[PDB]
């Protein structure tokens, strides 16, 4: 069973005891690549999202059927997806603007839901979420309010403030700040993906 | 008539002395591009060749049917193409390329000249040439006598010696060494061309 443990994240041996996110991939033996990005994921894996070049990181990173990033526990784990070759900046970049656009429409929902008749416990968790929507602690900290205080809160609603419970229901995977992360090779980087 | 000065062209005024070959172009009143081009026409525009990006450059430097590029007295100057908005600079490295290349098979037939029952003042300036043949003003010099010399060889040869100085003959353009210029905006060179 998981372990919960306060060993600090930014040291080696911390960073260890965190679940790695990805794992036997079809690198080659001693690979200098994929170590990197195992790091990534036991630190940020739990909410973040790759946009990775074409190259030796997009084979052994995502060669159908196998599929080597996973997910934790809790079942969270990092979205990833390769464009083209020469577009992995655009590509990722444009991510960012996506996921940026919905986190602004949960927030017009949850700012809607300080005026709604709803539980005062319900409503300290939203407004310490709008302060540090784009703290990835703090966003995550008041984020897990937000989503435990939920369900209850729906059995206690009615008619359109139900609905716009439902509505932030509906978006809670956008509490969460997500990280996102552009990998791709010297190549990519270096000449064809450069401009 | 054209009077031949010994006026510094590094100087401003010895520039302007010099024939402009970029004249009434299609740029508006007070256009801050066009000074810079037709400068360095007045100063290398008897040898070199444009690789002009799509811009403002291209509309006044050639919309059809009007060309601003014009030549001396001589006949000579600046060759202007445009390719693509984005590979202005690859189009220009590719004609850098091809120069190198036409001069390197006049040089092998200048060197197979050497070898050839040629008069002697002919010989002084092949060797002159060969080992200035990547100097500007060398390249100029001695090209200038293998010109001058060539319609008077020709006529004193036979069989095969005559057609090795027929091959020379064909390619004497490239005596003198050109000079690759790749002009475009900042549109070009900040963005799209970047790379
Ligand atoms: C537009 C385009 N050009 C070329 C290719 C072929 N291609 C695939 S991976 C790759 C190079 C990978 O080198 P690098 O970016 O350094 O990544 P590495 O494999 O070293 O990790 C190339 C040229 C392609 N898929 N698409
Ligand atoms: C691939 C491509 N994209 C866009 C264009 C349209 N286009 C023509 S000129 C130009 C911009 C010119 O700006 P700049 O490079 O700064 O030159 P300037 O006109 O300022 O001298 C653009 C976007 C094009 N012709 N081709
Ligand atoms: S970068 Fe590619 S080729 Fe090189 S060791 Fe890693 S998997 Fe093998
Ligand atoms: S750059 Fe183009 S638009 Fe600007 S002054 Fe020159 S010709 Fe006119």
């Amino acid at each position: 069973p998981e372990v919960k443990v306060n060993f600090n994240p930014a040291t080696v041996k911390g960073s260890q005891f965190r679940q790695p996110l990805l794992e036997f991939s079809g690198a080659c033996a001693g690979c200098g690549e994929t170590p990197y990005v195992k790091l990534v994921t036991q630190l940020f894996g739990d909410r973040m999202i790759i946009a990775n070049a074409t190259g030796c990181s997009s084979i052994w990173g995502g060669s159908a059927p196998a599929c080597p990033y996973t997910v934790n526990r809790q079942g969270h784990g990092p979205a990833w997806a390769s464009s083209l070759f020469e577009d992995n900046a655009e590509f990722g970049y444009g991510m960012a603007l996506a996921v940026a656009k919905r986190q602004d429409e949960l927030a017009t929902a949850i700012s809607k839901a300080l005026e709604a008749p709803v539980s005062a416990a319900f409503k300290a968790a939203c407004e310490g979420w709008l302060a540090g929507k784009d703290d990835a602690d703090r966003s995550r900290e008041y984020g897990d309010r937000i989503k435990a205080l939920l369900p209850g809160e729906i059995s206690q609603a009615s008619g359109e403030v139900k609905d716009l419970l439902l509505d932030i229901d509906r978006q809670k995977d956008y509490l969460t700040k997500k990280s996102i992360w552009i990998i791709g090779g010297d190549g990519w980087a270096y000449d064809i993906g450069y401009g």
